[PDB]
């Protein structure tokens, strides 16, 4: 809106911006009746009576060529009076601040969805600079023209009379609350807005001009940042030299900072990671083969950088950030800060590879803070609400006690603040190590919802063993090929069966948690045979290598080698698992991980990581 | 949900909680065809074939009298087989956690609105304890039974067999993220949940029992607290003595903490405040009269406690918090921390009087942080969105610069986090002092929307003076009854008219800001005649006492005495204002505030404060 106020005691000079509703105050200094005659470029909606209800409104069709080149004449006449005249001289200008608010690569509110509106900003948290230790956004400089591709275009367009900025100035600003979270460079780079600076006078020439800005974000959405940054242009009248500058017009663009998004096992793999370790050459060769079959590059951290840390699942999680103009992978580096600590910083973070961390870095850290305790489900629809990018899953206790553990609050808050994968707290504190990958995986399926949840299941392993004893193989030896144990003795062991009944309860609680939060039906779930035992603090560990803890590379599964009882040439555990999964068109390979991984309380999934293809569905089309 | 898993190789013992969907796993250990026969208290939905699609579901009608007193028999028969039988013994219990979730005084999601759902918690931030300096909630103790009335009732009801808690235990908990924000006392007080303690074992006897808890909140909604606290009961199986406790059932109540809410001038007054100061007796007498006419108690801070601080509008804002069971007023104490600093702490905070503060208390403080720069509009509906408790208004600059000021971020965030009065940033930085009460007030009206916005208006004062000169009074003296000035000289003064044109722009910008954000139409607005002048840093001060800066006590207005030009016995400024407002049925009194207040850059509204009647509309029925 804008009130132009007119008098007959003087002519008034005003500016109108195209797209704005200007209104005329005719009554406040009038002296009955009035008529309005305006130049041709000024259209007036509304031989008229001076009732204070009288709405007079002015609209311009085009930018002025010169100052005051449009004109409105208001005359106040009546019953026996010749006219008193009030003059108004207008200058019309275009001032459009544009960004990719339709989300194609190109209100001031941001809206979610396919019919929604608002531009997107990436946190510029990768490292396109050769030989540097810090993220691109840690400084107020654009060093490589490659770096501009990560940034979002914003354009100011002006159409004015040549002499217009003799008396007006334009300023760009961000609220002080948000200046720490955005940086803005003016294009022909040097910064115009940023953490040191919430506003800047633009240097624009009269006539027809177009000025490009490049915007990056410096922070992901989090507890104290919902994730919107508004940038505003204000047109100032600076024509009286004594008086302060007067604002004539503001306009704004609202951006939303892209969340950090995980990729489930159902997304096709692109790159694999693991460590080289002492006597581990045959584990590493086995993964290499599997990668080849699934078409993945492969990367190994060596014994020098490892610091003898083998658990490549735990220190990091590879995600992505996504904007219409640019999608890039970003690593979320766990505060667990073990031997693998540096590997996210030096080796993964890089050209088109983002970085992020959270949590206390000098410690105050559970094991539930390791990223074997961070998964995502596949996409899933739950009582009519779509989670098209899946729902994040992480382990916890059922309630908080003195003895209980949790993933650190700052990570919990970060994941939720991401919004787009509405986390779900599962129960994993019953496990010694405490990770959800210890009792669940997800695999692609050619039918139903296009996946299956695999849950570890003692019951199924009791059933198998019983079905083998029933068919005469009670003398068969677990751990054939450590102390061997026979199926008749495993089965009759009453205390082992109590432990496994209690693990069964823990897994079952989660089965139903996943059935409700994730929309699953029993035909979405397969049980993998798996025995556990309780050890220190009645916490659970795998009795034999945890098969459900597997590397999923599309259809090629790297499953820990259970070394089960060998019947008619084969491990019955291997055969049972193949019978459960081959009908889905999965290919099971069984990798020896026993003295290398299993005895140190982890398996194949725990010894490795995977980068996968980001979802084709665009996060901003969700309506969380 | 819950899977009971049955075998024919053993009978199983399970518990069912009333209101829960129990399901039976018949296939996992079956050995074709099955039938189900259950005791009379167990109803089974579902002479049946063993297809793994077969859904079997169990529902109980009532609490068990003894353990295992209901019974399910599953038999697996077939083509030539007599039955193998699997037994299941059930015990049914009631475990209901109840609170005032319908909001009358009496899903686990909280919902806004008249058809919404969820209990309400008050921050227990008043001081019902005699002789104490701290808020009730600063400690983990309930000292007065009066204090319980501020708290929210929550009840656990159990119906079990007598011997039930021999093998089960109940625990109450809050997530660790929220334990710093709630405290929970068990009733016959001593705490069961709180900032030191996120869980507690309840001591409940078998049979029919009912246990009351009293809940208070320790924190208002704010940037890092959306304002929901969930409390959960979990039923644990503790019958195997080696094994960890197993969760059998959780249920929860979600509370929402009440926001802090302001009251506009359109709400009827209840109590008035001001200071006793040096030569100010006649200001104080004038307010006293006005209070009496409007039926308000009256309170004065004396020269001893003042520390010579006269600005009773600035240090505090009296609001309220509201819950079905209890509504109480709460003072929001400004960080400006001037001479009035202690007055909120010692004199206002008290029995059924809450307290809150925000911002850096040792300074880093603008003048825009004073609470003359905090107002609320009346209730208002804006393009179809209702703000039934009004919208908070506070002053700012138009953009951020080196020289510009703002209300401190922590207050800004606090007000927004309150949600229910969606703040609006107005432009007041152009004023020397910098407060929105310097250019706007609101008054009750008997028509239209039931109020008017009054805006300071130089134009209207130029018009009046011109209309008086026109009728021959150019020689009339402003400041009659300091150096006097005549209407002909005020009018011809060209530099005074430039200042006032520039103030006109500043007020006009806000007029349209309020027209859009607040839904107003011109017939909602009255202009009060008011001249300003520009002084240090071209910042604006009142040329004569700022009339729009008035005390509104229902229909009785305490307006600063302008001491205008006296024409036919009367100040024309007084007469113009009376002509604008008497037709609304307002009663204007003009209070001398000139050497006492006006020359120290403030007026009557600035010398005073008011507590008013909280809205009848309940904040939780809004849908922000
Ligand atoms: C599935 C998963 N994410 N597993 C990670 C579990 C492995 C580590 N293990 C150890 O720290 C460990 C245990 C015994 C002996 C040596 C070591 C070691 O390599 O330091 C864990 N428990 O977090
Ligand atoms: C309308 C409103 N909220 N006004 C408050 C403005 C008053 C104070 N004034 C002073 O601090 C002041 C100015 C000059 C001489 C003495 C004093 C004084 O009492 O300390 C303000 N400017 O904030
Ligand atoms: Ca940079
Ligand atoms: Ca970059
Ligand atoms: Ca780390
Ligand atoms: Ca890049
Ligand atoms: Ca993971
Ligand atoms: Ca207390
Ligand atoms: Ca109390
Ligand atoms: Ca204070
Ligand atoms: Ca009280
Ligand atoms: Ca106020």
């Amino acid at each position: 809106g804008t009130l132009i106020r007119v008098t007959p005691e003087q002519p008034t000079h005003a500016v109108c911006v195209l797209g704005t509703l200007t209104q005329l105050d005719i009554c406040s200094s009038a002296p009955t009746s009035f008529s309005i005659n305006a130049s041709p470029g000024v259209v007036v909606d509304i031989t008229w009576p001076l009732d204070p209800g009288v709405e007079v409104t002015l609209t311009m069709k085009a930018a002025s060529g010169s100052t005051g080149d449009q004109k409105v004449q208001i005359s106040y006449y009546g019953p026996k009076t010749p006219p008193v005249k009030a003059l108004l001289y207008l200058t019309a200008v275009e001032i459009s601040l544009c960004a990719d608010i339709t989300r194609t690569g190109k209100q001031r509110t941001w809206t979610w969805g396919p019919c929604g509106q608002g531009a997107i900003l990436l946190v510029n948290c990768d490292r396109d600079n050769l030989e540097s230790s810090a993220m691109d956004c840690e400084d107020d400089e654009v060093l490589d023209s490659e770096d501009l591709q990560d940034m979002s275009l914003m354009t100011l367009s002006t159409k004015t009379p040549k002499d217009f900025f003799t008396n007006h100035t334009l300023v760009l600003h961000v609220a002080r609350s948000e200046m720490d979270k955005v940086r803005v460079f003016q294009a022909t780079c040097s910064v115009v807005l940023g953490p040191k600076w919430p506003s800047h006078y633009l240097m624009v020439p009269g006539g027809k001009h177009n000025m490009d800005f490049y915007v990056e974000a410096l922070a992901f959405p989090d507890t104290d940042f919902p994730g919107l940054i508004t940038l505003t242009i204000s047109l100032l009248d600076t024509s009286n030299l004594e008086l302060p500058e007067a604002v004539v017009f503001q306009d704004s663009v609202v951006f939303r900072v892209a969340p950090w998004i995980m990729t489930p096992n159902t997304q096709p793999p692109q790159e694999v990671y693991a460590c080289s370790i002492f006597e581990n050459e045959d584990f590493l060769k086995s993964v290499t083969t599997l990668a080849m079959k699934a078409k993945c590059k492969l990367t190994i951290c060596p014994e020098e950088e490892n610091m003898d840390d083998q658990w490549m699942q735990d220190e990091m999680e590879i995600g992505y950030i996504q904007a219409p103009h640019k999608t890039l992978p970003v690593v979320f580096d766990s505060p667990r800060n073990r031997g693998l600590k540096e590997f996210p910083i030096k080796r993964v973070m890089g050209p088109d590879f983002g970085y992020v961390t959270r949590g206390p870095q000098t410690g105050g850290i559970s094991g539930l803070d390791s990223f074997g305790n961070l998964e995502v489900s596949p996409p899933v629809t739950v009582r009519g609400k779509e989670y098209p990018l899946g729902r994040i899953l992480f382990g916890d206790s059922c309630y908080p006690s003195n003895d209980s553990r949790q993933m650190h609050q700052a990570l919990q808050d970060f994941l939720s603040a991401q919004q787009v994968q509405a986390p779900v707290k599962l129960y994993s504190d019953w496990l010694s190590v405490g990770h959800v990958d210890e009792f669940l995986s997800f695999v692609p399926a050619p039918d139903r919802k296009g996946f299956r949840l695999l849950l570890a299941s003692p019951r199924s392993c009791y059933k198998l063993f019983q079905e083998q004893q029933n068919e005469g193989h009670g003398e068969a030896l677990l751990f054939e090929g450590k102390k061997q144990q026979k199926i008749k003795n495993i089965l009759s062991n009453k205390t082992l069966r109590e432990h496994n009944s209690f693990v069964e309860r823990c897994i079952d609680w989660n089965r139903e948690l996943l059935k409700r939060e994730l929309g699953l039906a029993e035909s979405d779930i397969i049980d993998i045979p798996q025995l556990f035992k309780l050890k220190e603090f009645s916490k659970a560990e795998a009795f034999f290598p945890n098969m459900v803890n597997m590397l999923v590379l599309g259809k090629h599964l790297g499953i820990p080698k259970p070394f089960g009882p060998v019947i008619n040439g084969r491990c019955c555990l291997e055969e049972k698992v193949c019978s459960l999964l081959e009908p889905l068109g999965l290919q099971c390979t069984f990798i020896n991980d026993f003295f290398t991984y299993h005895i140190r309380h982890g398996e194949v999934h725990c010894g490795t990581n995977v980068r996968r293809k980001p979802f084709s569905f665009k996060w901003w089309n969700m309506v969380p």
